[PDB]
């Protein structure tokens, strides 16, 4: 389970590079008489690929050379003033970001790109790895250039069988991800003994390292056990440590499989979505 420090470096750096590759910004609040040249001059410390003003909306769409310059430009000009107009500067919102979860953890970065690239060109594509081991947490992000590429990718991949796994896909708001929020606080426990209903013993078996903030068993509209459990921990680190030693833990008649859920939604919201994922 421990990869060599060279492989870990290569993996963590590729994900970091991919995540930070957000070159497009949106400037709002510009004067109604602003020009493209004026925005070019305001951003004279940066090399701009694109600069397009939306004169009637006081908006400018800017593409910088890389993610670093885009972040620098935001910190420098957000809440600054141009000819007394206060500006708002942020990364341009995208409606084309998916989280693909419940991937086999041995599925590589190259294989993940090969899984999501057929649907259209990508702005960002990365698996999220454990910083300690360099092992895949079984989920990744695919940000497409076009919303329609993302719509087709989700329709195909949601419920797709991939080895001993069924894939889960959800739309993610890019604006709310940070290097820390890439790491999920929710776990999915499945491969439970068939007909497992007493919640208390499972939650205590997953309390070996840290105590969960949420630990519920899944069941649908009918009231019949769907065969899985969704757990939440206070921190991302707590979730990682807990799943590392609880994976393959013998409980009843079967070795429990514990996996990371797509990050972001709380324990309750992930439980309902995963049940709705299995709805016929």
């Amino acid at each position: 389970h421990m990869l060599d420090p060279e492989e870990i470096r290569k993996r963590l750096e590729h994900t970091e590079r991919q995540f930070r590759n957000r070159r497009k910004i949106l400037i709002r609040g510009l004067p109604g008489d602003v020009t493209n040249q004026e925005v070019h001059d305001l951003l004279s410390d940066y090399e701009l690929k694109y600069c397009f003003v939306d004169k009637y909306k006081g908006t400018a769409f800017v593409t910088l050379l890389n993610g670093e310059q885009a972040e620098a430009a935001i910190n420098a000009f957000h809440q600054s003033r141009l000819r007394e107009r206060e500006l708002s500067v942020q990364l341009q919102p995208t409606d084309a970001l998916l989280c693909v979860a419940n991937l086999p953890p041995s599925l590589t970065q190259q294989q993940f790109e090969e899984l999501v690239r057929p649907f259209g060109s990508l702005e960002r594509c990365f698996l999220v790895y454990s910083e300690r081991t360099g092992q895949s947490k079984g989920y990744g992000f695919a940000e497409y250039m076009k919303k329609d590429s993302a719509a087709r990718a989700k329709s195909d991949l949601l419920g797709k069988p991939l080895g001993p796994r069924t894939l889960y896909v959800h739309w993610t708001d890019a604006g709310q991800l940070t290097p820390a929020l890439l790491h999920s606080r929710c776990l999915c426990v499945d491969r439970l003994p068939p007909g497992f209903n007493d919640v208390d013993a499972l939650c205590r078996a997953l309390s070996a390292v840290h105590s969960p903030t949420f630990c519920q068993l899944a069941c649908g509209q009918d009231g019949q056990l769907k065969g899985f459990a969704v757990l939440e921990y206070e921190t991302a680190e707590m979730a990682e440590e807990a799943q590392q030693q609880a994976d393959g833990l013998s409980l009843g008649g079967s070795h429990l499989r514990v996996s990371f859920c797509a990050p972001g939604p709380p324990g309750r919201s992930m439980l309902a979505a995963l049940i709705a994922a299995q709805a016929t």
